[PDB]
């Protein structure tokens, strides 16, 4: 139901071991921790939640791009990359958040699909 | 010293009248308002601050992409686009933050130049 | 060994049924057809070639973006999206060419891995 | 009428001194040279053509990304970045082709404007 994929545009490789922290916005307007993990050898992060755990709300996906670059000896521009979105419609959809990284640029896309 | 440029990848045009809110991170770890404005006819936002007002710190540039799309009758994916970065940490630089928008995707880049060259 | 993935940045979906034509540059500096296909329900195109068919050379991956947009009633800017690169020059690699599409913009990335 | 802007996503800078070659497609389906230049200190290339010279047709803008990276000691993926498009098909327009570069990735976008406003 929720997948994150991260790619490295400088090395032409998946971005491996990247820390990802997901939050859900709570009634008090604060961000509550929801799920977290590290990207795999293929730059993917799977099994963050279940269909029933992943309910309607505003989510924040935070990707620790600064530590990723610093660990390669590169000094990047951004503190991190954040993605905030309504999984308004979330349980009956699958969400893939993709991010492509460079030291001074990033881009992000969402692929949202229905299991019919 | 701080310029924002926004482009619309669907219409192939500058993204006009887009709300931009800048914050500075305060000692207490909360975001304090710093400057705000709307993109011009060319998708640019100038004169947000001065060299002297624009001090060392962590800034957040928040672009109200959701309203932009909604006003064109499109239901977008993201609540906004945010750019967080450390500025002026090795002396005064001019920053341009560029953003390219689509309903389900965005990309952002920084061009940092030294006024001493 | 060679995969193409295409995404639609407007609808937030894989770009389905997109025509992809691959060429290899021949000695006479003309583009010789090499493989071709349509993107699947997942926006992917697999099994285009084999490790031994896919030899050292300069390849061109051509994505028919114009027809994709026109079929959705949108009049796009580019005739197509082309990706030209040298492959297998330093021994066999697996290549994924990804493309993200909008009417007036596209971006492309390569993921190259060693088995 | 035709402007090219190139940015370096690794250094957060304009991409300077980048070779750009523009072609027009001829009746025999071959690419005829049309204009060429190097990006300036701001990553821009101006004055490639005139309104009168810049006629209806299919153009190719070719950016020599491989030599750019190689001159910075980096071994890139692409031979170049090409943009192919139909211009002035419904009368005169002003075209800006923008490109953002990384060793293994690039993105390109067009801003097309009408001087008739
Ligand atoms: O090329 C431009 C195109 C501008 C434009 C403005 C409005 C519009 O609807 C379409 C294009 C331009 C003009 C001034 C500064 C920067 C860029
Ligand atoms: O967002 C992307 C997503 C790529 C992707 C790759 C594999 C996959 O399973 C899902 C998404 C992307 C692709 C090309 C250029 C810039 C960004
Ligand atoms: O903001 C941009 C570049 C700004 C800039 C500022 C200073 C400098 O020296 C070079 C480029 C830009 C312009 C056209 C399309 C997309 C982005």
């Amino acid at each position: 139901p929720l997948m994150v994929k991260v790619l490295d545009a400088v090395r032409g490789s998946p971005a491996i071991n990247v820390a990802v922290h997901v939050f859900r916005k709570a009634a008090d307007d604060t961000w509550e921790p929801f799920a977290s993990g590290k990207t795999s050898e293929s730059g993917e992060l799977h099994g963050l939640t279940t269909e029933e755990e992943f309910v309607e709300g505003i989510y924040k996906v935070e990707i620790d791009t600064k530590s990723y670059w610093k660990a390669l000896g590169i000094s990047p521009f951004h503190e991190h990359a954040e993605v905030v979105f309504t999984a308004n419609d979330s349980g009956p959809r699958r969400y893939t958040i993709a991010a492509l990284l460079s030291p001074y640029s990033y881009s992000t896309t969402a692929v949202v699909t229905n299991p019919k």
